[PDB]
């Protein structure tokens, strides 16, 4: 009788887990919601605007690592303090940190953290020559990106008809800069994308592979790049554990068991997100309960044993629950100790509070311009006066 509605982006997997039909067992006078909207890009300017003005907010809000820093930073007074409602102990320290003010508050609890490896179609490998194997797939290209691009050379020399070796020119990207400890903020707050040779020479790299044929012509996270994992289009993509939602949500069913994990060139951390509840909600306090509860270790590893996502609590990672864990994807691959091996040296980030629009402006305005057929160099200009204009406006 008391409705609890959740403001979502892409696919948090709480739902799909049983968390909402588990709480509502627990508390039987609780009706939990949600409303989602699928992209980022699109959900946090009405986020921003719906906690400014104090209109438009649902009981509790999921914020995005790329954002959370102008969440802490400049919304921290309307958010209520979590602290007395999630552990800190349950929590990785860096995560707790980055939802966390100087003035001792913590205004969003972690849900999962983003280790780097790599989700290939099996069939499609076998189909090109390559090996299937999930330990050999990963001894191509141990240690070195370079060695990642060759073998998608020799995928495509092989490559079944209407078949690329990636999905996309932004997740390559994505999964090059994810290795980075400082992507495009240096410890001191300096804006760093346009300087810090690693983005650049991982955008370059990008754009070999694209020019090369290697990577779909597709803007992740759209109804066509969607198509193209429901149609089996391409062989692999990266894959942070979050992005087994959306390979399962976009699948069809015959591709269940198709896909296998690799672990990545380097290790890398792409993503992680956060449950914030606006203070000033009629239902504040039930909301706070329901977001410490789905954010504890023991619902974030139902969620990762469903859904994939990886916890960001590490009692969860010694549970049976992630230990044994299998996606509906990847059929028999030990999930869990695959995740385990990407997150043991996941890089700790420097992040700050325009994260996100300039991994927007680096894939959409930016790598995406070269399957598109322009030059690495306008590509390059183009995605820097658009992240520019978006930072100084
Ligand atoms: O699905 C749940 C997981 O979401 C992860 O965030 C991703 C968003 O779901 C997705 O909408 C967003 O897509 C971006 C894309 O990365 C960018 O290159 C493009 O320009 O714009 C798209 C739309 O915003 O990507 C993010 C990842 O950066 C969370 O990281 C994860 O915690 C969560 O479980």
């Amino acid at each position: 009788k008391t409705k609890i509605t959740l403001g979502l982006f892409g696919t948090a997997g709480f739902e799909e887990s049983g968390l909402y039909k588990e709480y509502e067992k627990l508390h039987p006078d609780v009706d939990i919601q949600q409303t989602v909207v699928e992209r980022n890009e699109n959900y946090y300017p009405a986020l921003l605007n719906h906690l400014t003005t104090g209109s438009g907010l649902q009981d509790i809000q999921m914020v995005e690592v790329g954002n959370i820093a102008e969440i802490v930073g400049t919304q921290s007074d309307k958010l209520l303090d979590l602290s007395k409602y999630g552990k800190e102990s349950d929590y990785l320290p860096w995560k707790w940190s980055q939802g966390s003010t100087s003035g001792g508050q913590t205004v969003a609890l972690g849900t999962d953290v983003g280790p780097m490896a790599i989700c290939y179609r099996k069939d499609l490998f076998e189909a090109a020559g390559l090996p299937s194997d999930r330990e050999e797939v990963g001894k191509l290209w141990t240690g070195s990106w370079d060695k990642f691009v060759d073998a998608g050379n020799q995928y495509k020399k092989k490559a079944p008809k209407g078949t690329t070796f990636l999905d996309s020119p932004g997740g390559l990207l994505q999964a090059i800069l994810s290795s980075e400890k400082d992507r495009f903020y240096d410890a001191s707050g300096k804006v760093i994308y346009k300087t810090n040779p690693a983005v650049k020479s991982a955008f370059d790299l990008t754009a070999k592979a694209a020019k090369a044929g290697l990577v779909g012509n597709q803007t992740q996270f759209q109804p066509a790049w969607d198509t193209t994992i429901a149609n089996s289009k391409f062989a692999a993509m990266s894959c942070p554990p979050w992005m087994l939602g959306y390979i399962k949500g976009k699948s069809k069913p015959e591709a269940a068991g198709k896909w296998d994990i690799a672990q990545a060139p380097k290790s890398g951390n792409w993503g992680g997100s956060f449950l914030s509840v606006p203070k000033n909600g009629k239902n504040a306090e039930e909301a706070a309960k329901l977001a410490a509860w789905l954010t504890a270790p023991e619902q974030q590893a139902k969620l990762f044993a469903v859904q994939g996502s990886f916890p960001s609590t590490p009692a969860a990672y010694d549970s049976a629950a992630v230990k044994d864990a299998k996606n509906d994807m990847t059929g028999d691959a030990p999930i869990g100790t695959i995740f385990a091996e990407a997150a043991k040296n996941i890089p700790v980030q420097t992040i700050g509070p325009k994260d996100q629009i300039i991994q927007q402006g680096l894939t959409d305005n930016g790598v995406i311009l070269v399957t598109q057929g322009k030059s690495a160099s306008d590509a390059w200009k183009n995605a820097v006066k658009t992240i520019d204009n978006a930072l100084d406006k």
